[PDB]
């Protein structure tokens, strides 16, 4: 089924390539959406596509790139909005 | 590469078949470890195996079975211990 996951990711997650690496992984998986930094130090993302591929990216987001140290992820499931491509937006 | 993720999972996560569904998904994916209910209403799990399989299960854990509502997952990455099979402990 097609799903849309809205994430907030916490930890040592800025300045370590999280957004670029997420985008690379989304494009490999065929997941559309976006990622951005928030001013509290967290990362916000929208992941939209086939449930298996979205879940794969959610799981990836608990590890992140080598220097990320994620402590927690929050997911809110949403109705698909027809995201096209995976973009870094902030 | 082999990884080990230690999770605490919060929300409406007990009394919804979460442990049974996680066990099913773990066995499907070939992830080793365990899951248990905690007295504060949260779920604790250890997931160990190939990183792609573990990541798929972590992603699944934010959806859960149909009635599950997962509000957050806390994660700690650990040194693998040699878990074999997945079981429910508590
Ligand atoms: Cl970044
Ligand atoms: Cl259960
Ligand atoms: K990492
Ligand atoms: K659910």
């Amino acid at each position: 089924a097609i799903v849309r996951a809205h994430l907030k990711i916490y930890g040592r997650v800025q300045g370590v390539g999280f957004r670029w690496s997420m985008q690379r992984e989304a494009r490999k998986l065929g997941v559309n959406g976006w990622v951005r930094n928030l001013p509290d130090g967290s990362v916000e993302a929208v992941l939209e596509g086939d449930e298996e591929r979205v879940e794969a990216l959610i799981g990836w987001a608990h590890q992140g790139p080598p220097l990320a140290r994620v402590t927690r992820v929050e997911v809110k499931w949403e109705q698909p909005k027809g995201e096209k491509g995976f973009r870094i937006v902030g």
